[PDB]
């Protein structure tokens, strides 16, 4: 362990990450962020995943919404999460449902923030990138998180905007765009899943997939309507304190070779793919290993479980 491991955009950037952990960089989830390999860092993150999982937290979310009292109801907020539409995907279907050539992209007028922004904050350098299929990925994870953090404030920021971002996405958290030790895209649509199973305040199956819905919705919309996406991602961390450690690794560059080298074909093809493998999914196919020794269990099981002995609960 004593090469440093790059990382971030393209696998250029190092130090940063640990130089953050003694600044208050909560985000960040590798042991050793300077000496972990890509390859260990999805058995860091497996791991740690399956460590964090709170099955009674989940449970207890699943029992809230599908049986909760209006005060619980209220506290929570699930149902006022679920009927929430993020503004992005609000314009998307503003335009979409007057279009005459539906097949197409859609039309974008940068704002005149949005310009300044891509001005004043992002990199001018060009790009040479020939692996450009885990920077798709990426950006798919990251548009996961940005929808979720939207659901889950009803479009606020928060002082938890940045940090929900982060845990939601591999990428951030655990540096990992590698994902495997199924398609590389069902593998990001089960991982989003599962950390928002694991991490976020509202912890529900229905409001990740709502979450991942709406991806579909942001991609279809085109290269433009995604660049407006990365631009609001790139701006909450931006000026985080403690977090922009994330524009300077992955999001800056992320944004500015996808602004001048984005393909409207693999953005279009990516909006499919990940519908397609989003729509095989089931909550048998989220499982989660730990000690009662060891055990793997999808989710549905530990509702049913969950239902049985509530069920027995208000029998007696």
């Amino acid at each position: 362990g004593i090469l440093k491991t790059k990382y971030g955009f393209d696998n250029l950037y190092d130090t940063v990450i640990s130089v953050s952990t003694s600044n208050g960089n909560d985000i960040n989830e590798l042991d050793d962020p300077e000496h972990t390999d890509a390859n260990d860092r999805v058995i860091e993150r497996l791991r740690k995943e399956n460590l964090k999982f709170d099955p009674e937290y989940y449970v207890s979310e699943y029992m809230t919404h599908k049986y909760g009292n209006e005060e619980d109801l209220e506290i929570n907020g699930i149902k006022e999460l679920l009927k929430f539409t993020p503004s992005i995907v609000k314009q998307y279907l503003q335009w979409y449902k007057d279009s005459t050539n539906p097949n197409l992209v859609m039309p974008i007028e940068f704002t005149d923030e949005e310009q300044k922004q891509m001005q004043d904050n992002l990199p001018k350098k060009s790009y040479l990138v020939e692996d450009i299929k885990p920077l798709y990925v990426t950006i798919l994870s990251v548009l996961f998180s940005y929808v979720f953090e939207q659901i889950e404030n009803e479009g606020t920021h928060t002082t938890e905007s940045a940090w929900t971002m982060g845990k939601l996405c591999p990428q951030i958290s655990f540096l990992d765009q590698q994902l495997k030790q199924s398609s590389l895209i069902k593998i990001a649509i089960i991982t989003g899943i599962r950390r928002a199973l694991s991490y976020p305040l509202h912890r529900n199956y229905d409001l990740a997939m709502k979450a991942w819905t709406f991806v579909y919705y942001i991609l279809r919309g085109g290269k433009r309507l995604v660049i407006r996406a990365l631009l609001d991602i790139h701006e909450t961390f931006r000026f985080h304190d403690v977090y922009y450690v994330y524009d300077k690794v992955l999001l800056d560059d992320l944004t500015a070779w996808f602004i001048s080298q984005g393909s409207e074909n693999v953005i279009r093809s990516l909006a499919l793919e990940m519908r397609k493998e989003q729509e095989s999914l089931s909550k048998q196919d989220i499982e989660f290993e730990c000690i009662a020794e060891w055990e793997t269990l999808n989710i549905r099981e530990m509702e049913i479980l969950a239902e049985s002995e509530y069920r027995e609960q208000q029998q007696n």
